[PDB]
């Protein structure tokens, strides 16, 4: 399960090729995070000259894990990687481009720009 | 992973409930069947007075695994139970309503009267 140190793949163009999870938003106890959980993580790798540097902590939402999710159908999704989009305070990404496909449960968490940018939502 | 004497639900309103494989077809050597698959089977159980009866041979797709399928993309689906579609040998669905949610998989393999009729499709 992602959880602290746990490396995430960023499937967006803000410049970070990989983070470092430090924490799992959302109250004292929260230890692993799914999909359209928001962690605190410090960026490993990224493009050198960007806007976004190694070294920085950033704030990333959780678009796609290996793990998955069960849904109220029945169904069940996962995904081959690990991987989170950088975004703002209120929820934007810094970035311009979203890469891969993103699960549909970041709709009810209220990502709609991430869900507007995605190739493709499953 | 669904084989002989497996039990699969049924997914439409044939009056078939439950049915019993035999064997999968497409050539000598084909033991196992995931989605879109055609399994020659007995019928179970079946609503009494209808136009499928018990102890009955008949031909169904299968329309959704716990194994699941992975994808081009990197996803993973599965579903929580192994459910098939009673069909013709020209591929319509010999009930008139499909339950549940279908795995796209079926629109490769020709089963376009199932994903028409599907409630969702994933």
């Amino acid at each position: 399960m992602i959880q602290q140190e746990s490396r995430l793949k960023v499937a967006d163009n803000s410049g970070a090729r990989e983070v470092l999870v430090i924490k799992v938003l959302g109250g004292s106890g929260r230890r692993y995070a799914n999909i359209g959980d928001v962690v605190v993580a410090t960026v490993k790798d990224a493009t050198p000259g960007g806007v976004v540097k190694k070294g920085q902590v950033v704030k990333a939402v959780v678009v796609r894990t290996k793990r998955g999710v069960r849904r109220p159908d029945g169904s069940y999704i996962r995904f081959d990687e690990n991987a989170c989009v950088i975004i703002r305070d209120d929820k934007s990404p810094r970035g311009t481009r979203i890469f891969g496909p993103v699960a549909r449960e970041l709709r009810d968490k209220d990502f709609m720009k991430i869900i507007s940018l995605a190739p493709e939502v499953i």
